[PDB]
DNA sequence: CCGACGTCGCATAAGC
DNA sequence: GCTGATGCGA
DNA sequence: GTCGG
């Protein structure tokens, strides 16, 4: 695991992802070159042919084949072509505006719409989650440092709690695993008057709170269980604002907490083994429940959880800190 | 040879 | 107006 | 594109 080890190979990698799932609307292709991309950003030799790279999960004969061509001249001629193709290289762009994804992409280029500045020129043709999008486009390219996330937390549990003081609400993602810097903010909420048996008003007092000492400043998506939104922190006296910044809220039931929290603090690479460790000792863990099996794989109702440890003792596995959840 | 590859809440389209 | 498909982000 | 039934 270090950089430019084989950086050239990965970013290439990275870059035909981004193609596939972009340009050529291939979402499965997209996750075959990222997961070739992460089990070679993993191994510590720097490649020696493609016939080396084959012997990795996920690296099958077509890409050895791009690294060897890569390994012998510096480049690739098809990703080179692409990348100097007008119409197509507008349409990879035009996707990292959030709310504007390859279909959106692909009619903004149809009608010559193929920058930034074109999408300023058209608003009235952008709907609201691309707007803000726009607006924010840099912002949101941007990582938290895990300092601004504490600081942020302090506001949401502080301000979740002023609104009900029996609201629970957890920070999870790469923050609660102890990340330097996070992509964004994922907040899971729960109450003790919300179970999946069981107002119709829990998610959106929190939220109605956050707008009203102006954390929480714009809405991509609200329903009453999941949020989207925009946050930023208050600017300091004089000193130079902050970014404005992604955050989810997500109200989970009491009963199904637990599971959420677990699953949605990761690692995905954790997960999976999680998940398969888990079917092996009799159980389906998915992001809601943990249920039994069922001597013919025919699940039964879903089992009790109140922390995270629970799931852990059901299946045999003694309680991992978020710390070390990187697998 | 050929289908699976995660799933789902929310905004908006689109056909009725 | 209704519906439940499709696009999107995670 | 890669893996696997
Ligand atoms: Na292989
Ligand atoms: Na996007």
């Amino acid at each position: 695991p270090q950089e430019t080890l084989n950086g050239g190979i990965t970013d290439m990698l990275t870059e035909l992802a981004n193609f596939e799932k972009n340009v050529s609307q291939a979402i499965h292709k997209y996750n075959a070159y990222r997961k070739a991309a992460s089990v070679i950003a993993k191994y510590p030799h720097k490649i020696k042919s493609g016939a080396e790279a084959k012997k990795l999960p996920g690296v099958g004969t077509k890409i050895a084949e791009k690294i060897d061509e890569f390994l012998a001249t510096g480049k690739l001629r098809k990703l080179e072509k692409i990348r100097q193709d007008d119409t197509s290289s507008s349409i990879n762009f035009l996707t990292r505006v959030s709310g504007i994804g390859p279909s959106a992409a692909r009619k903004f280029v149809d009608e010559g719409i193929k920058t930034l500045e074109d999408l300023r020129k058209n608003e009235d043709k952008l709907n609201h989650h691309q707007r803000i999008g726009l607006k924010y486009f840099g912002d949101f390219e941007k990582r938290i440092p895990r300092e601004e996330m504490l600081q942020m937390q302090d506001i949401v549990l502080n301000e979740v709690k002023k609104v009900d003081s029996e609201y629970i609400a957890t920070v999870c993602g790469s923050f609660r695993r102890g990340a330097e810097s996070s992509g964004d903010m994922d907040v899971l909420l729960t109450h003790p008057s919300f179970t999946s048996e069981s107002q119709p008003k829990l998610l959106h007092q929190v939220v109605e709170q956050l707008q009203k000492v102006h954390f929480i400043t714009d809405t991509l998506s609200k329903g009453e269980t999941k949020f989207m939104g925009v946050c930023q922190l208050p600017s300091k006296n004089d000193e130079k604002e902050y970014p404005h910044r992604r955050i989810d809220i997500r109200l989970i039931p009491k009963d199904q907490y637990y599971c959420g929290v677990l699953y949605f603090t990761g690692s995905d690479i954790f997960n999976k083994n999680m998940r398969a460790h888990a079917l092996e000792k009799g159980f389906t863990i998915n992001e809601y429940t943990i249920r039994p099996l069922g001597v013919t794989g025919v699940a039964g109702e879903p089992l009790p959880v109140d922390s995270e440890k629970d799931i852990f003792d059901y299946i045999q596995w003694k309680y991992r800190e978020p710390k070390d959840r990187s697998e």
